């Protein structure tokens, strides 16, 4: 089933070790609520060798399957470690009095493939520039097995 798509930009400044992720938007998200929509927010994790180094999250948008965020996050990653980390992006539904269930997730960086690997490589090909791309969300369990 189609889970939706996430747009984000990546920028990396190797001399400063500064990685900036901008969560731009999502589109066509799986609906998660009785009212036919979702209340989506996005989590970013910086991972290295299966350990969480840093966690960030966006604000929560209400009643929408097509949120616009334009929210920026900064990470410190030394240049000698840049090909060892993963940036994992998860879209979840917020339910204040229930559970927050994941809609789907993707990751870029170490062991990534296809357009995710190309997005990461294009970040490194264009130092300090914010390269944006749309990515298809994948089933949470399946991505978790790739990250393990």
């Amino acid at each position: 089933e189609k889970l939706g798509d996430i747009c984000f930009s990546l920028a990396y400044v190797p001399t400063a070790g500064k990685l900036t992720v901008v969560i731009l938007a999502a589109k066509n998200l799986k609906k998660m609520d009785v009212g036919g929509l979702s209340d989506p927010y996005v989590k970013i994790h910086l991972m290295q060798n299966g350990k969480r180094l840093k966690k960030k999250k966006t604000t929560i948008k209400k009643n929408t399957l097509n949120p616009w965020y334009n929210e920026s996050f900064s990470f410190e990653v030394p240049f000698e470690q840049i090909q060892k980390v993963q940036v994992v992006v998860t879209v979840l539904d917020y339910d204040k009095i229930g559970k927050n269930d994941a809609i789907g997730k993707v990751f870029v960086g170490y062991n990534s493939t296809g357009a995710e690997l190309r997005h990461w490589s294009d970040m490194l090909a264009n130092p300090a520039a914010p390269i944006a791309q749309w990515h298809t969300l994948q089933v949470e369990e399946e991505v978790d097995a790739m990250l393990a």
